[PDB]
């Protein structure tokens, strides 16, 4: 939810945070 290396692995919408 925002923008970095990781797409995060929870929102599973489309999404990144680092």
């Amino acid at each position: 939810g925002g923008k970095g290396p990781i797409f995060e692995t929870w929102v599973t919408e489309g999404n990144y945070y680092g």
